[PDB]
């Protein structure tokens, strides 16, 4: 018997709702309502990034559906690598209206393993990487700006296990990331254990993730964990890129579990 | 095996990110490709209300072509809309192209205005399905921008496209301002010993539409190319319909047309 459900994807660093195209086509096509969401300065948001110094503006987006949602309405909140901070927030906030969370390869802070620990240690994996760079528009005395993710990056470290036109799709739409602090992200994303701790979770392994390295995710599944964890086989840190079906059918398969 | 320079450019509502597979198959065959993002399309910073002057939509496109030495010449490839920005380029840099590719482009000449094709092209956008349009200069003024459908997309664009790929563009279509005919009309204008004198390749590609094959046969005979090719089952985004077909038919055009 079909029970429509509203799976809510939010994407990660200089990525927007376009990354989740083959997702959101498998979606619609099977009936499911799903929204693919821009954050600030993400996607075709009309904010460009150092017009958005403050965390709270990266966010609004998804804070604002989730807000508008219909009375009694409960979805299932996917976030992404970075995306995870986002969902996490919208998790403490409306923890009535979401059926169950999903981490895909998401920072997931918890209240024994904050946002700023698990932001400087993102951090650390992608400052540096190889051609990306960051701006200082602010001058030398003040620190950087903005991440702008570079093409060897990406093929290398995100997307070398997706197919090389989903490389091209890509680079031509990432843009900047602000480089918010550690001490703003701390004051906008706090977690308690009876409101996001409430909301029913699961965490997806992307195995051969090169972006996020496997003692990272460990340690977050460790000191803050899910009601379960799941795993994909052969997939690089964009999963909804290399692995599109099985990724599908373990969101239907999550959904149907926790409705 | 010579390596060439693509220059790919949008139609309306669009960006580079519709190249994607076309841009994919000309980097791993070796050679250059650039997919430009126009005014306020794809992910350049304008909004469609910063940039009222065509002169702003094109802007990308001619602020390229300066940038490129003139040794450095390119196969410049304009879809549908994209078609009025590659004919401005080939006038202002009529050396720096061996050869212009209008995928069922709009492809205005001296017997045949630029204003004509637009208020064509434009019959068969505005008021279609669910598009719609913006008043942002209040209710007596004209409309300013016009806004894509996903109806409109599925059933009179992506018709005949990977449902994914009717997805993806829901998540990046963009408005278009809509420009006067008089700001056009000024914008474009060509001249046989410069527009004229660049190489020039159309390529026919619509199926279930005979009006708009018409439209395509009436600017292929105003204004004769040097040469028409043809692509089968296509939809309005053969890059996105008939990738493969495509890169096929740019490449060959590229090597004829050194
Ligand atoms: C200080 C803010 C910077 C954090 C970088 C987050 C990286 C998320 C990983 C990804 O690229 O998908
Ligand atoms: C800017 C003139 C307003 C009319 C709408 C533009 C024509 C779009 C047609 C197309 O896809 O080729």
């Amino acid at each position: 018997p079909f029970v429509k459900k509203h799976f809510v994807l939010v994407h990660t660093a200089f990525h927007g709702a376009w990354c989740w195209y083959k997702i959101v086509a498998l979606m619609r096509s099977s009936g499911h309502n799903v929204t693919a969401l821009d954050l600030g300065a993400s996607g075709i948001n009309p904010k460009q990034a150092l017009q958005i110094p403050n965390f709270s503006d990266y966010l609004s987006p998804l804070m604002e559906f989730m807000a508008s949602l219909p009375a009694n309405e409960k979805i299932i909140l996917v976030g992404h690598a970075l995306g995870g901070l986002a969902i996490s927030k919208a998790m403490e906030t409306f923890p009535e209206k979401i059926s169950v969370a999903v981490f895909l390869s998401g920072l997931m802070p918890g209240p024994n393993i904050d946002a700023t620990t698990v932001c400087t240690k993102a951090g650390s994996a992608v400052l540096g990487q190889l051609d990306n760079c960051v701006t200082y528009e602010n001058g030398p005395t003040n620190p950087p700006t903005t991440l702008i993710a570079g093409p060897k990056f990406l093929a290398t470290n995100v997307y070398h296990l997706s197919p090389i036109e989903d490389l091209a799709l890509a680079t031509a739409l990432v843009r900047p990331l602000y480089l918010y602090l550690a001490e703003d992200i701390s004051k906008e994303v706090v977690l308690s254990s009876k409101r996001y701790g409430s909301v029913k979770r699961v965490f997806i392994v992307a195995t051969e993730n090169d972006a996020l390295k496997k003692e990272f995710l460990k340690l977050m599944i460790e000191k803050n964990p899910p009601d379960e964890v799941k795993e994909i086989e052969g997939s690089d840190h964009v999963t909804m890129m290399s692995k599109p079906q099985q990724l599908f059918t373990t969101l239907l398969s999550i959904a149907n579990k926790y409705k």
